[PDB]
């Protein structure tokens, strides 16, 4: 279903998380599967970002979970991967892939991101993540600017 | 390019605290130079490119083609790095870079995060991530031929 990458890393901490919040962030990427938005809100700090880049940014929490809420209207995460974690400055990095499954067709989408998350005290206060939109439209058969 | 809402203003944000990342950022300085020859010199012999949206190239004479072929149609007018981090090997830089399609003169300031894998300070891997629909409309050039 995911398959490796020919460039993924040999260096086995590369793909698991060295630090207490890239554990965090890696727990908040096994529950994206859940698809729920409540669950996932959880998360966040009250003073929050969330940004799909290729779309416009949602600031605060209330606006990340309508976001999120919304998300889960249109598509499942059936399954994430993720390659690569690190992290700098405050700052945790993911690359990874995230299967996506568009409920109006049933058609889904194997999505190549890389992100990058802010924690505040164990809580995300900024999520980025990058990806082209179009490849993934065009698979799933849903024109998802709107 | 203006500053992000989201993007650190802390003295050190983009900044180099490694070798790898020294490296990177003087990778990212390169880059305006729209000159392949110039750039392929960062890159080990088993090395790989890719700009996601589109097809990887793998070993170091493609990564050279591609970027040659790069260069033919735009040209990198400038490079801001928000943010650069590190861990096992691999570093991260969240930027803009500037890019104007030389076909038809238009600009665009294309949100970019990108990874780099080094080895013995040489590029083994560069993966940038982008949407490049919005790139290609901006500047009125079908990108995937
Ligand atoms: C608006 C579509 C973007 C959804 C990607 C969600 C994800 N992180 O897998
Ligand atoms: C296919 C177009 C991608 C060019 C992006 C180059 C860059 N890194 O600024």
């Amino acid at each position: 279903k995911i398959e490796q990458p020919r460039w993924a890393s040999k260096d086995s901490a590369a793909g698991a998380a060295s630090t207490p919040d890239e554990k965090i962030v890696l727990e908040f990427m096994d529950a994206l599967t859940s698809n729920d938005a409540a669950k996932l809100i959880e998360y966040f700090a009250e003073d929050t970002m969330y940004q799909n880049m290729p779309l416009p940014p949602a600031y605060g929490r209330d606006a990340v979970e309508q976001t999120l809420a919304g998300l889960f209207t249109v598509m499942s995460i059936d399954a994430v991967e993720t390659f690569h974690i690190g992290s700098s400055n405050g700052l945790v990095y993911t690359e990874r892939v995230d299967v996506l499954r568009a409920l109006p067709t049933g058609k889904s989408y194997n999505l190549s991101i890389l992100g990058v998350f802010q924690l505040t005290e164990g809580k995300i206060t900024g999520w980025r993540d990058y990806f082209d939109l179009r490849e993934f439209e065009e698979a799933v058969d849903l024109p998802l600017r709107g």
